[PDB]
């Protein structure tokens, strides 16, 4: 049950999910930061990224790079991807639509200049009008305390973890919708993730 | 004994990789055109699409979105995932490689796209098929990898003829899927294969 590597920056990016849902599962994990372009060409030079880019993890034997091959084998490894195909194919679409709002705050701060006030205006519009209405739904559908399966799974954990940039971007965004409120704080009280939302954990600060 | 049914427009898109995948396994289904935005309204209003867009697919019993979710589900239900948790890692690898290089072409409508072909996608599956010397990616046995990768190539090439040739393994794989009788009949004419963007 040896540790596995995170090699990375010391920063969020696209590392970040990773960390949450390993700490939500229990496991403790080291890292390696990269600091400069040296050290990213050492790895590539070494052979460590098959695709000469990072983020990479180093678990059970193997090598592996792009964020959706990690978190799959991790979530199935701990048994957090539901429990039959059906599951599975629920927990996916609900993950992608997150991953899909994601990604547009993700690359916000490096849109041009000029660009930026529509792009932020489309943003809490989506929020808004189809994300968050979407997930509401389904917890008021069968109204358990998890997504999927009246279990924890990785959907709650990458759900919760969007919660918090939302907050960050506008506190009321969220206010109409009780039902997320509530999972938000449910989820935020379980002993693994309380601890990792506590000082002095690898979670990391926004991307300044 | 009902059949799948896929919702988009006429066009490649973002649901030719699934006609693709379930023309190779075998599995014959439906079509429902969107030709119009009101018939995108109507899908709408009839509560058919979680985060309102298409594409859609019916099958066994559920309405799935995310073209990711989809792939998956079809993937593992005829038997193309690999047989365990770290067959799939590998081609979960692959594929997440495949799927950006292809996001560059789709959204093209190049230099950059060029190099990086050159000198990062395609040496990397060559060292791959050199490393065993088997005729498929994984486990030597066909996986969703050698379809995606297979329908790539294809892309790539209306693109620019020369970029493959130094890649003699590639050239090889490519031929030997399109010789599969699944995979033939779907490059032959009147099949759902769509045509390129014009």
């Amino acid at each position: 049950a040896e540790k596995p590597k995170l090699h990375y920056f010391n920063a969020r990016g696209r590392m970040e999910s990773t960390r949450w849902l390993l700490a939500a599962a229990g496991v403790e994990f080291e890292e390696k930061f990269i600091k400069s372009a040296e050290d990213l060409d050492k790895l590539r030079n070494d052979g460590y990224l098959m695709f000469q880019q990072v983020p990479m993890v180093e678990i059970d034997g193997m090598k592996l790079v792009q964020t959706r091959a990690i978190l799959n084998y991790i979530a199935s490894k701990y048994n957090l991807y539901g429990k039959d195909i059906k599951e599975r194919a629920l927990i996916d679409m609900y993950i992608e639509g997150i991953a899909d709002l994601g990604e547009m705050i993700l690359l916000l701060p490096v849109c041009p200049p000029e660009e930026k006030d529509a792009k932020l205006a489309l943003i809490k519009e989506k929020i808004k009008n189809r994300y968050f209405p979407a997930f509401e739904k389904v917890l008021k559908s069968h109204g358990q305390d998890y997504l999927v399966g009246n279990k924890l799974s990785r959907a709650d954990i990458h759900l919760v973890e969007l919660l918090y940039y939302v907050e960050e971007l506008d506190s009321s965004l969220i206010s109409s919708f009780p039902l997320l409120k509530a999972l938000k704080t449910r989820i935020s009280n379980l002993p693994t993730v309380k601890k990792f939302l506590q000082p002095g954990s690898p979670r990391k600060p926004p991307m300044d």
